[PDB]
Order: C-alpha cells, then structure tokens, then sequence
C-alpha cells in the first residue's frame, strides 16, 4: 500500500490527518474524527462500518478494532515539525 511518499491524508474527511487509527481486522489507516463520525454516521442510517480506503475489499470495521498508531502518528508529527503554513503563534502558555 502506498499512496503518498510524504504525506497523510483521510479517504474520508479528504484532509491531512493528525490522528491515525489502525485497524486490527484489516489494517488500513484513517483519521480518529474520521472514523469516529463516519461509524456514528452509518449506524445511525443502520449501515456498516467498511473499509473506506479506495481499493479494498474488506467491509467490516468496528471501534472495538481501533487503535492509535504511534509509528503513524511520530511520523506526521516529523513534518508538522517542519513549520510551514502558519508559523505565527505566541501563546503566552504552551
Ligand atoms: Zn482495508
């Protein structure tokens, strides 16, 4: 699976993701707010949880199998680091 050489972004919300979830059934990778509204987003229409990643097959998720990525989530954050969209924040406690 490759789909960005630097880079995360969600199939779902279509954005950089801050939050990676890895699944124990499959394995893919989503944003927390992502897969949080979209299985609050499907039961509620009494629909499934699948695998929103364009290119599986798999259609069984549920948020008992949701985990937080650690190896993802230093990863992103060694970009973040980089510093280059706002760069202007002086908050008197951080
Ligand atoms: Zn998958």
């Amino acid at each position: 699976g490759s789909s960005g050489s630097s880079g995360f972004t969600c199939p779902i919300t279509k954005e950089e993701m801050k939050k990676p979830v890895k699944n124990k059934v499959c394995g893919h990778t989503y944003e927390e707010d992502a897969i949080v509204r979209m299985i609050e987003s499907r039961q509620k229409r009494k629909k499934k949880a699948y695998c929103p990643q364009i290119g599986c097959s798999h259609t069984d998720i549920r948020k008992s199998d949701l985990i937080q990525d650690e190896a993802l989530r230093r990863a992103i954050e060694n970009h973040n680091k980089k510093r280059h969209r706002h760069s202007e924040s002086g908050p008197s406690s951080g």
